[PDB]
């Protein structure tokens, strides 16, 4: 319970604020407990009130007020995350950006809008407009914001075709706004905009994402059957690498996992059998059935040829960690990694791996473009028994020669996607003097004993340069 | 085979014929002499005349005539290929396909067209009717066929995204008629089409064509420029690795081609540089300058800052074998060779050539895509002195892991692209049991004993196996 509540309070007349305690609470959580380490960590983290500003003046006159009763500031899009990025660990102000939803300009081949415009209202507003959608989104299609994928997430749905957050192009533009007496409004373009990305809010509020577009093409959910796991991921990485086919999303899910737990489809599928989830355009699905009927692939699922498909979720909500969803709906002892497979053998790791980890472990890969190679990354299901055997089972993927993405942490350095260097931190004190903005979640900025020039792979390398 | 070319024409009433000895000689030829030795091979090829169907049923009734009077066939589209391969060498009819150039339909990802349309008046429809493109198209844009594309070309500009001809995908449907005593009809999709790609008009005429688009976008010409080949070739193979910098082309020209041949962008360049030609989405162009600047690669020429210049050709008027163009109309000496620098090791097989090869040869590279690898081709510029060394240099790449497409010669085997197997031999057999559709240019249907299981990398690999 901060000191300073109440004046802050005072201050912030005619803007939507809440301060209900379970409101709060409930707003000052995101699914964090897919973690059992982070459920059990994070159990007491809560806000002091939620403030919505409606407008980037709105949001100026509450940055202002909190920046003068020092009171911590922790953004929140819709509350999607898995690392308790969103979760105030110093109580405060919850700053919600979900109605600063505007959509302004739609042209052949980018968008602008607000931060907590939902994924999918963005490509609705972007088909009716012309026949455009987003280059890649998230799992959370359906409910997660822009402005959190792009503080927040990574890729998933079409980064077989783009890559990732980390890459050049995939952002165009971020404008910020900065904790400081008075707030300043940065426009952030080049290289510069990659000091936001994945940087958890607390370098600077979005208020605005200039993001690509591409094509809006009807896209065919199928699904191919494989008698083992190895298999399915060696077709899938065939796949991948039809240059000429257009995808939008290739996933290798292991038994048992999709007869298990993809309950819907199970009428498509069968005991034992391993499942690649792929959509493909529908200008590519000719070719796509031929080069599977060359590669052995049976499609065992197609949305043109199923019949009726009500009640069927679209095959993305099975991918990415909708799979984690999945899965932990049925038995909530699961979790997961986030595992990069290094090209060019990523199908000799992943199969070692799943051999390493049998019964504990099932595979999931998701191919994607990385660095201008097709790989695979992972979000293999482990079976949690207790967290000394999970961090055993992470330090034998690192030590195996598979990267792993820690999320069983909650701070920017220990998740091993965002990778602090001297420009972060000279960002963080430009944008955030005070540390106001999500404190806790930047461990350089709080220990300047601390060695950030450690950890091997990082996802989102900083702009340091040698 | 009783050629009765006067009982041919008397079938043809209605139907569009030249027999004027100069007319019928220049469609008899296509750049087969940017070759010295087919200059010299195919000198005295003419045909008898050409005959110019308007529809399917006007084509019909000159393949049953032409089958009846036994009168060799040789497709036609607007004749821009470099081996020979619209040239009659048995003379008879030379079949134009150029009035064969309807658009039918545009969709949401593809196209039905006819053989005849050129490559940028089919874009300038779908630009027009919803914002789509070609994926690729070769440098001949403005003149070349769709239909000669797909029989005799292999790729071009948008190979960067796409690969190439050779991969499933880029094209969808291929309608093909026969030369049977009646012409039957065939409609090629899966992998039934790639039997007639690159088959050089040997196996079917096509009369109907579906393949894929993409979206339209303004597409930015950039030249970078390099004070040496190898700092040029690192930066585009940089370049085609960023997975969110939408390109359509990038190309490397060692110098001295630029400054010596490159007439009209001469102001933007400078003695000893090297370039690299980028088309950049405009959704991209921001992040190509940003990475740009971290690469060490200096923007010489970018169409966003240099003004409404009439007068200068697009950049990929000045790639592809649009460079060599530039090259021997300055001095006629200059032919090409074709080659690829099999991945991962292009950069290191791209130098070493470029040192064995001082003066005599100029390098030239096209990134592209390739069997889900980003790679480079080679079209590097040799400084003809005698057949004898032209073979020599070819030998030599082919002994350094550098494999030649042999562009000096005109049969389909020969030229190291379209491989003869069983089933191309069969398909020809059903679809031309009279060996009428441009004769000469496959081996194996005049050499029984032809060991077409021999050579090593095939682009256009047979569909058998095991
Ligand atoms: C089932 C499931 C599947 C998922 N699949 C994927 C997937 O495929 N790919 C992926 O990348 N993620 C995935 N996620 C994670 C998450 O859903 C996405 O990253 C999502 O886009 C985050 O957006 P959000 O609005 O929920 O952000 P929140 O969770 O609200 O916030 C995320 C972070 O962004 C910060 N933030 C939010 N808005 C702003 C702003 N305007 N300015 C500055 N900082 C801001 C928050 O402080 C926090 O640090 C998945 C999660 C679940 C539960
Ligand atoms: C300067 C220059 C640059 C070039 N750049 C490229 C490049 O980047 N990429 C590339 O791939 N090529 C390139 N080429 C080669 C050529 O321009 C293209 O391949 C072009 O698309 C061929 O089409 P066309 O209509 O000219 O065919 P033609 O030359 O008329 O014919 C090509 C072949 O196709 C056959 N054919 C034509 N129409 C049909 C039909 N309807 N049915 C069956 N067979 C048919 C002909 O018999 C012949 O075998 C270039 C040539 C030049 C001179």
């Amino acid at each position: 319970g901060h000191m300073n509540i109440e004046a802050l309070t005072a201050e912030l007349d005619g803007i939507r604020i809440e301060d209900n305690e379970k409101i709060v609470q409930q707003k000052s959580r995101d699914f964090y407990w897919y973690s059992p380490l982070l459920k059990r960590q994070l159990d007491h983290v809560t806000g002091d009130l939620v403030v919505s500003p409606k407008t980037e003046a709105e949001l100026i006159r509450v940055l202002k007020a909190c920046y003068r009763h020092e009171v911590p500031v922790t953004p929140r899009g819709t509350g999607t995350g898995n690392y308790g990025q969103a979760m105030p660990l110093s109580g405060g102000v919850v700053l919600s950006l979900a109605d600063m939803n505007d959509i302004r300009e739609i042209k052949p081949g980018w968008v602008i809008c607000g931060p907590g415009v939902i994924c999918s209202d963005l490509d609705k507003a972007a088909r009716a407009h012309s026949g455009q959608e987003l280059r890649m989104h998230p799992s959370t299609y359906h409910t997660a914001t822009v402005g959190g994928f792009i503080a927040g997430g990574s890729g998933g749905i079409g980064s077989i075709n783009w890559g990732g957050l980390r890459d050049f192009g995939n952002i165009i533009r971020l404008r910020v706004v900065t904790m400081e007496q008075e707030p300043q409004v940065l426009e952030l373009t080049g290289e510069d905009l990659h000091k936001v990305t994945h940087a958890y809010g607390t370098n600077g509020i979005i208020t605005e994402i200039e993001m690509p577009l591409a094509p809006a093409y009807d896209w065919i959910d199928a699904m191919v059957g494989f008698d083992s796991f190895d298999t399915a991921a060696a077709y899938a990485n065939a796949l991948a690498r039809q240059d000429g086919i257009l995808t939008k999303l290739v996933s290798v899910v292991a038994a048992p996992c999709p007869f298990d737990y993809f309950k819907r489809h199970q009428k498509f599928l069968k005991e034992g059998q391993s499942v690649v989830l792929v959509m493909v355009a529908a200008q590519s699905h000719d070719a796509f059935k031929a080069f599977s009927a060359r590669s052995g692939g049976e499609i065992i699922f197609d949305a043109t040829t199923a019949g009726d498909l009500k009640g069927l979720p679209p095959l993305f909500e099975l991918s990415w960690n909708h799979t984690t969803l999945r899965a932990l709906r049925v038995d909530p002892a699961w979790t997961y990694l986030q595992v990069l497979y290094p090209f060019p053998n990523q199908l000799e790791l992943t199969a070692k791996m799943d051999r390493m980890f049998p019964g504990e472990l099932i595979s999931h890969l998701e191919f994607v473009r990385f660095d201008g190679d097709i790989t695979c990354f992972g979000l293999p299901l482990v079976k949690f028994t207790t967290d000394e055997r999970l961090e055993e089972i992470m330090d034998l993927h690192n030590a195996n020669g598979c990267p792993i993405f820690n999320p069983h942490r909650y701070t920017l350095e220990e998740g091993g996607m965002k990778q602090t260097d001297e420009i972060q931190l000279a960002f963080k004190r430009e944008a955030d003097p005070k540390g106001l903005l999500n404190p806790g979640k930047m461990i350089a900025w709080d220990d300047p004993d601390y060695d950030f020039n450690s950890g091997k792979v990082w996802l989102f390398k900083g702009l340091k340069q040698a």
